[PDB]
């Protein structure tokens, strides 16, 4: 009948974070099948101390845990499942830290056991503070490596072929949620960092429309209008179409769409000005200035054609941006998801190295 606590001498504390954080392989075997097991072996530790009441024993716990997860982040920062794994074991380990608080607001999720498995002796609320705050900057850490994988795809992907294609970016897009699902990463986190990366897509390709006059063509617009629909039936066949992805992509569809219409009469500027409503005026003018007539028997769009446009969107009263700023990160914002996961049948695993400790 063991409590769901775990034991292990002051003198193997280095032995600990080494094995558990510093040398800890995302692939292997035992935190696959329990997502999240690193972050729950550490807490099952920071009980025991607790239970203890040895407040020196909790503090070295907790700062060798936030540095060790700092150094590693150092060191394989550039890797994508590095990152993403201990975003992942950050954030489980502070929904432990909560759950397990004994603070009522953090409980309601709770089982009557669970409730049992509290931390007694200690606050522990301004290390998850720094937690919390951890887990920010790794956010922020994984959203840039994958913008740089996604980032010499896109254009090529997007515009250029009819070499990176649509499908390779797909297929990246497949490798980032596979993994991130893997390491157990909170489902509200797995859609923001999609989100994200739909922007970056959506920016760049509209960054380049609006500086080169070759994009700018009734193909193109059709060719973009494609290459969405397969990125919409991508969010459709994941479960992700409430992850605010495709919203990041109306200024793009929309200047696709500005590609094909008809832009001659009093009318057509009107539908235009209807149908235009997440581009700026400066966008809107600049597409119009740019389109390229397919050949001789197209008009260009005529200056007094802009202009009547110019004089309906007058009133607007709207941002002055041409280019979309393509590296913005959108704030990020953490639930909390306190899981089912019973302490007190935790297994250790003999591959993780950690016969030094004891179950209690």
């Amino acid at each position: 009948d063991f409590q769901g606590m775990l034991e292990y001498k002051k003198e193997d504390e280095q032995k600990l974070v080494k094995n558990l954080i510093l040398e800890l392989k995302p692939r292997g075997v035992a935190v696959n099948l329990i997502p999240g097991l690193p972050a729950y072996i550490l807490f099952m530790c920071v009980r025991h101390a607790d239970y203890l009441n040895d407040d020196q024993k909790v503090r070295s716990l907790l700062t060798s845990t936030i540095n060790s997860i700092k150094k590693v982040l150092k060191k394989r920062g550039d890797d994508f499942e590095t990152v993403s794994f201990w975003l992942s074991n950050t954030c489980r380990f502070l929904h432990c830290l909560k759950q397990y608080s004994g603070e009522e607001g953090f409980m309601k999720h709770n089982t009557s056991r669970q409730n049992e498995h509290c931390l007694t002796n200690f606050d522990l609320a301004e290390y998850r503070q720094v937690l919390s705050d951890l887990a920010i900057q790794i956010y922020q850490q994984l959203v840039r490596v994958l913008e740089n994988i996604l980032q010499p795809m896109i254009v090529s992907g997007m515009l250029e072929h009819e070499t990176y294609t649509l499908d390779s970016i797909l297929r990246q897009l497949n490798s980032f949620h596979s993994v991130m699902c893997q390491h157990g990463m909170d489902p509200e986190l797995i859609k923001q960092v999609v989100k994200q990366m739909f922007y970056i897509i959506g920016a760049i390709t509209l960054n380049n429309l609006l500086l080169r006059k070759d994009m700018c063509s009734w193909s193109k617009g059709m060719q973009i209008r494609y290459n969405v629909s397969q990125l919409e039936e991508w969010l459709r066949d994941k479960n992700l179409m409430n992850s605010g992805a495709k919203e990041t992509l109306e200024p793009l569809i929309q200047a696709a769409q500005l590609l094909q219409v008809k832009k001659k009469t009093d009318d057509d500027a009107e539908a235009i000005c209807s149908m235009c409503n997440a581009l700026t005026t400066a966008q809107i003018v600049k597409v119009l200035n740019l389109y390229t007539p397919v050949n001789e028997f197209e008009e260009r769009v005529s200056v007094s054609f802009i202009r009547t446009i110019q004089m309906r969107l007058r009133d607007r009263k709207d941002s002055p941006q041409l280019l979309m700023d393509a590296k913005h990160i959108f704030p990020v914002t953490f639930p909390f998801n306190p899981s089912s996961l019973a302490l007190e049948t935790i297994q250790i695993p003999a591959s993780l190295g950690l016969g030094f400790i004891s179950r209690v």
